[PDB]
């Protein structure tokens, strides 16, 4: 899709299953979701602050569905006040910046 | 342009006669710059953490260059670690995300 910027760009992505609301955030290195289930094996991570503030879990092979695009990678699950989709998956289904 | 996003989409801009290096930050609803000189009226504002804590000052009608294209809006100037385009100049230019 082309999505425009006039509103917050809040989109419906599907991850382990489920539902979620989530920003396409440019600004954005990593990917953080808001605490949920998801299988298999994970590490336990350090973010937010300086060195780390809040404990999360991160999950690497994640398979997330943005707009009907699947994108694999690494997500951090914890408890982030906003879903955050960053470059790491941005990438990963070919999204641009175009003007 | 297409601007990829495997590297951070860190941009030239242009902003009252002198060069800049910025953001291009979906994730951010409003333009932040870091100190500097501009002409015309301003009006102080409040911004971070709960309901304000760092002092800035909103400039509005503010042109800004970005990848040849000519943007005009409000920036709010102060102290910040990084130069962020959000989307108040980003829809101004044009700009969308393209998957
Ligand atoms: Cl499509
Ligand atoms: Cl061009």
């Amino acid at each position: 899709p082309q999505i425009t910027l006039w509103k917050r760009p809040l989109v419906t992505i599907k991850i382990g299953g489920q539902l979620k609301e989530a920003l396409l955030d440019t600004g954005a290195d990593d990917t953080v979701i808001e605490e949920m289930s998801l299988p298999g094996r994970w590490k336990p991570k350090m973010i937010g602050g300086i060195g780390g503030f809040i404990k999360v879990r991160q999950y690497d092979q994640i398979i997330i569905e943005i707009c009907g695009h699947k994108a694999i990678g690494t997500v951090l699950v914890g408890p982030t006040p906003v879903n955050i989709i960053g470059r790491n998956l941005l990438t990963q289904i070919g999204c641009t910046l175009n003007f």
